[PDB]
């Protein structure tokens, strides 16, 4: 589809009202996920400028959608200061309207959430590179690629959209993207992936190792079960003309003796493996992933740790928040995992 | 005729209603919205005007937005009603004999409203089995079927159900927009206070031990409708958190799974519990509610038709959280007609 990828760069007013919008926020509320801040995001979000709010409308409807790519937010980068050497350290005061615009932004698409067993709970979430992850599998990688995968593909709670918010990004760095054209994988290999013949096990960035130390033990108990005794899942689901995708290139196994299963993933995983294509998020620009469509990953790079490298903010989107409702403390609780 | 809202408690739901009062002006720029839209749109529900329903809908007032959106997020919510829209009377002419006969140029202005209203919730959706898969409904009396099991029933009592109950793709919400209601005749509404119920019926109810057929009101999706009757799925009646359990129910066509005396024993308990808590809402013209359909079953009480052009008349509405997640029972990405394709 011509209109995968759906890019809307902001005029400079554009640009500033959005700006003024977020200062608005920061000047009003703690957090970009202060309580009292996500009740009124969704009504908050209704001023941002309204041709950004059509495109964003057009992108949320469109069930072939990729990306979304809203494109040129101002970043005053010297006011932002250095990147910081670790996501526990990456609330600074000086990024926090940064994380107000996205969640405006995720606002016009659905309701912000975050995971118990990520980042502390964040809902606004860090991704930078940090010294000693370089060959991780995590977000917070560098030297070795971030390997493609649906957001949290294990959980019948994984978001709806993923948001990227570019702070900055000074080597181009690409974000990775796929979706699967059913049409060229054959109707054959579609029947098995719509079976519920594979294990989906939860990424390395719901360890314990990603996460505070204090945090804990039991918010890591579904996290365990679900890499122990993973529930037998489908890859595709939905509509055979417009299916679902999800898939983890690195935590994804056929079911034990499903030799017909293997064979597909293996099919399926060289399929997407090769037609995955580069977006790369410059400063300013904010992506939301369609995660109910496409993979994602980043491309490989060398991080400098001198307070110049790569920082993005990120967030989960879902469309309907009243669905994790077993899954969160309360009805306004938005960190997945905490009941 | 200042802007107000406030909670209305029933039994021990503390909010169970929400209710919002337009000021004048706030009536007037709704007003002024729907007649815009209904002047550069074809219909209420055409692609069009969908495509669009969810930006127009952030021109309504800021103060009905904002209290609109804390009821979407409430789910304990029974019924947001928002009352004082301007409907005028004279140029609406009579009341249709006929649904067939309903969407009439005169309404429009109300279809489209209603509309603008339910995005504020979510993405509004239809039934290709109801009035013509039209997502715009008309809730009027029909002569000949005073003593039907459906909205067009007069007479006789309306029995009370989650709307679609049946069907995985089943509302959130359902909207009514009162176009006149001469005699304030009510909608029915009940939900579960689990307080008042034994936790061993809670628990029971909790378990995948019930069928829930359709209705003689309702290819791979109507392949689904025939076996729905003759092999219907073992479903849950509750689920979800049990702080916050959402609610799925029939009255008259529920049943326990074959053998299942336990069951069967839970769900009667359940109807007896929830025939007893039933509550009236009543929609003065200009009057709308969404239920949330997630926690309340609705039904209605007899009421006296005369035929004659001045009978109750609604527009009506289903509204859902997430419609990419029936797009294997809509024909195309951007249809809203369940079981079109």
């Amino acid at each position: 589809h011509m209109t995968a990828i759906r890019e809307i760069r902001l005029s400079e007013p554009e640009s500033a009202q959005a700006a003024l919008l977020a200062l608005e926020c920061a000047q009003r509320y703690a957090e970009p996920d202060s309580a009292d801040f996500l009740a009124d995001a969704a009504v908050l979000a209704h001023d941002l400028p309204r041709a950004v709010r059509r495109e964003v409308e057009r992108a949320r409807l469109d069930d072939r959608l990729h990306a979304l790519v809203v494109r040129g937010n101002d970043v005053d980068q010297d006011a932002l200061g250095p990147t910081p050497p670790h996501w526990r350290q990456a609330r600074t005061a000086a990024s926090r309207r940064y994380g107000f615009l996205l969640v405006l932004y995720a606002s016009l698409l659905g309701d912000v959430v975050g995971w118990a067993t990520q980042q502390d709970g964040r809902v606004v979430t860090d991704v930078l590179p940090i010294e000693g992850q370089e060959d991780s599998l995590v977000s917070s990688s560098s030297s070795v690629e971030l390997g493609w995968h649906t957001e949290d593909a294990f959980s019948p709670y994984r978001a709806d959209y993923v948001g990227l918010f570019s702070l900055r990004n000074p080597d181009s760095v690409a974000t990775t993207v796929a979706g699967l054209d059913p049409d060229l994988v054959g109707p054959a290999v579609v029947d098995v992936l719509f079976g519920e013949r594979f294990h989906i096990r939860p990424d390395n960035s719901h360890l314990p190792t990603h996460n505070s130390g204090g945090r804990l033990s039991d918010y890591f108990a579904g996290i365990v079960e679900a890499v122990e005794n993973p529930r037998a899942v489908s890859i595709l689901r939905g509509h055979r003309d417009a299916p679902q995708l999800c898939v983890d290139s690195d935590f994804t196994t056929a079911v034990d003796g499903d030799a017909e299963a293997a064979g597909a993933l293996d099919t399926l995983i060289k399929h997407l493996g090769g037609a995955l294509y580069e977006v790369v998020l410059g400063p300013g620009d904010v992506a939301f992933l369609d995660n109910r469509n496409v993979v994602h990953g980043r491309r490989p790079f060398r991080a400098r740790f001198d307070g110049t490298d790569r920082w993005l903010k990120r967030i989960n989107v879902t469309a309907d928040l009243r669905k994790s409702r077993a899954a969160r403390r309360d009805a306004q609780a938005r960190v997945l995992g905490e009941a």
